[PDB]
């Protein structure tokens, strides 16, 4: 602090189809989300976007993990890699594969998502909880 090395910033579902924006401030108030959602339509291809600042030192083997839950039952995990980074003035971007929401009418619902921001020391850099509605329409 009180500028910490390393800060992570944001969420974003990044969805070509979406109607609105489709994103969570990292930098504020975390607990707000599990009491909101982001709608997505059955079947329509997104990724999830993590924005984070590096401030004055290198940090290695920077790693983003999504435990996904249906009803608080823990149904996947998904580790990915985002690597080596060193400070810079502006922010750096991590993308997940392109993926498909769910479709079909009994995998709609809600789904809670539980993500973490880690490194090879294995510092906690942003533990957050938020949830995804899968539709039939957006």
């Amino acid at each position: 602090a009180m500028v910490p090395n390393v800060v992570v910033t944001g969420l974003t579902l990044v969805c070509s189809s979406a109607p609105g924006p489709l994103e969570l401030d990292l930098t504020g108030d975390l607990e707000s989300f599990k009491k909101q959602s982001f709608v997505l339509k059955e079947g329509v291809e997104y990724r999830i976007k993590i924005s984070f600042r590096v401030n004055r030192e290198i940090v290695s083997g920077m790693k983003y993990i999504q435990h996904t839950y249906r009803k608080g039952v823990k149904i996947d995990k998904t580790d990915y890699m985002v690597g080596s980074y060193g400070p810079r003035a502006e922010s750096y971007s991590f993308l997940t594969p392109v993926e498909e929401a769910p479709k079909g009418m009994l995998a709609r619902g809600s789904y809670s998502i539980k993500s973490r921001f880690t490194d090879d020391d294995k510092t906690d850099h942003l533990s957050w909880e938020w949830n995804l509605t899968i539709k039939k329409d957006w």
